[PDB]
């Protein structure tokens, strides 16, 4: 079984983000076509250790920001597949940027939406960058070695 | 006097977005380095001239979506400069994607924030993709012939 | 009145190609949004000014080929708009490659088909790379300052 | 033995295409550096099942075309190597486009020509996009882990 | 008379670099196809207006470096043509990187070599990235509206 | 243990280059995350055999140069990681070009500097293209499966 690495695109601000985060991570743990160990998970890759939760003064530090921004781009460009954990009611400008970067870097762009949310409207441009969008319950068995193009069965605005 | 064209990146989904939209458009009309006539305004380039909020029968039309998505990419790639009307409290996933696309197309990426909001934290990834960020009241006089890189006078989250 | 430059993508290997070539060139001469003088015409930019059909000693010259190939890429990348004079029944692999290159360089990709052939099926991949396709008789009046995406009024095979 | 995946670029219209198709497929089956299972073969990836042979009404469907076009680009961008089964007498605009896309996506671009045809003239731009061109009989033993640049020993037009 | 802008690629780290710098700048002032006013000159675009050789406190400032690096990339991407003032005996790693970046941004890459040095061997990779190379005394009259590919009249090492 | 391939970017002119070359090669031989066998080493990939050491007439041959230039680009684009063996006192325009190419091709760009030299000033643009710069003694244990962004702890000019 060949395995692909992913960039774990996902917010961690809100309760719905955190729930979807935990679920997507569990699905990837079960997916035999994913090498999670060698995948890039932003939350586990805080520059120089420094946790911004505990030291918010770093949010005005240009060096911290440059390094964190660059680490994210690096994580996208050096991994096989771009994953976007996507909450239709809580769409994220940062994830959006990353989707557009991933597109430019020639990566497959997979959005994953919670089953309870699948079908709800998403932004045209999110709809368009995506090569495919699936429900959370399909993530554990998605074949990342044979990724295909498909359309969201759902609304755009 | 050389003139550049822009892509008008902006949400139109809240009252603060719409207010910023109207102000930015007025500033561009007054800027002697911008050719607004030959610029791309997404809201005037929707497929078949139809907005999905005014004709919700198009919410699941895949042809309308494909064409509108593609028209936007074309608007970014064929114009000189990428503009992002940006509300820190109401950031737009669609604009984010477009910032990433613009970066891929080698365009200058200028964010413009209402004066009342300038200085407030913005998303890391918006901070990073952007080449520069200014107050709404600076847009009318910005020299688009000599565009330069600068850091936002403001924090990220 | 702003003017754009074009790369003149066109075969010259059949009578219908050559007829379309001559017509497209005449239309461009009359289009007030085109600067034809500073446009790239492949047939005037062959290495050492020599065409391989008139001097078949060059059929295996690797230097002539490298230079002519590279001159074409340079012609696409340094001009505003990619034009493809396109015969549905006599499609050209060389033009196809160039359509792909132009896409990579972020150029508007306009196919122009003789009126007598407009509406006939074209290759899927030509249909997709193209931003738009028009009849020969529309080329003289096309506004290259406001280029937009549209679907071919026609089938694919 | 590391293995690479390919996109199987090849027409299936004519008798010469079909013969070369069958031969190239057999060679890849024998090549220990190719993972054919996880490679993208357009003919086995018809969108939503729908075979256009049996339902030609889909050739005027914009959604079918968008999806099929995108599936092909996706198959090129997500695989390691671009293969072009190339018939000098029957050159294909669609394959051409794909070669240019593959180039832009940073892939090795390998043309394979039937032994009976190797040496016959090919288009300059096909000659140029290619990183290498080989005879059909060399495909089964080509080392895809150590791909090199070389010139076609043959004519261009 | 159409005018193009340039990025002024040049070292300033030896006497021969500086002499070539001054000569190239004078030639550009006289070239009727160049808009020098709206061109990017790296030495006038250092972050905070400070040169590290005049203020060595900035030798380890990561913010100064990030901004100056980014300003240069922006200068290449937003101007029409990439110029490289090139000393065969004193080749510059920084300019080299920029040649590669310019290639990525689809810009014409023109090297200009002092007359006294024109014809001397240059690095293979400089020879290859360049679209063309000329003598300093040709820069004042070069037609930047019709830029073409040519091989250096000179060797590589 | 997954393994990545590299392009071995390094000069071989001077005594310091040759020493660093030998050391970097030995470190890669010891690194379990590198597949050196399938990596691209320019010095072992002389076109058509022809060694330029022994036949310097090839330095004025345009075909030799085209092929060697292209083989290098091909070696960068088809491998996972770009390595630059970097001597601060002897910076190389060719390596510079390759770094910029690698960046454009979405590769991780790792500079490696001799321990005796680590901390010495390097060009701004080398500092910027790099995703990371390490000392020679860290190369044997660098985890190429989890590459990260970091800043040189050293001077720029
Ligand atoms: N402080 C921050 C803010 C944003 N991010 C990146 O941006 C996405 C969420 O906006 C996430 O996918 C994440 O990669 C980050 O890493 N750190
Ligand atoms: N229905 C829609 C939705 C989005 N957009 C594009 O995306 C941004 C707004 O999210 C805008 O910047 C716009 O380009 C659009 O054009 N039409
Ligand atoms: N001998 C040749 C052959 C091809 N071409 C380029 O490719 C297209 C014609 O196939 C044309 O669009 C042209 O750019 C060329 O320039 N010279
Ligand atoms: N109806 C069609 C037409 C074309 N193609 C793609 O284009 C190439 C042949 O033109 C082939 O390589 C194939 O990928 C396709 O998939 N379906
Ligand atoms: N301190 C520095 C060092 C380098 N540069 C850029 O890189 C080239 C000179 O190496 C120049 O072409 C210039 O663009 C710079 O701008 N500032
Ligand atoms: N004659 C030459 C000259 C240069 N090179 C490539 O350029 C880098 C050193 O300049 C090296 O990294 C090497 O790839 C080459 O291969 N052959």
């Amino acid at each position: 079984m060949p395995k692909k690495t992913i960039f774990f695109g996902a917010g961690w601000f809100t309760d719905r983000q955190n729930k979807a985060y935990k679920e997507a991570m569990e699905a990837l743990k079960e997916n035999p076509t994913i090498d999670l160990e060698n995948s890039y998970v932003p939350l586990d890759n805080q520059y120089k250790g420094i946790r911004v939760d505990e030291h918010p003064e770093y949010l005005h530090d240009k060096v911290w920001a440059t390094a964190t921004y660059n680490n994210n781009l690096n994580g996208i460009k050096t991994n096989d597949i771009m994953l976007g954990v996507y909450i239709p009611d809580e769409e994220d400008v940062g994830l959006g940027m990353e989707l557009g970067y991933a597109l430019s870097q020639g990566k497959y762009v997979l959005l994953v939406i919670p089953d309870e949310d699948y079908g709800k409207p998403i932004n045209l441009m999110s709809w368009g960058v995506s090569d495919n969008v699936i429900k959370m319950s399909q993530l554990k068995d998605f074949n990342f070695n044979k990724p295909r193009f498909d359309f969201y069965e759902g609304a755009v605005y």
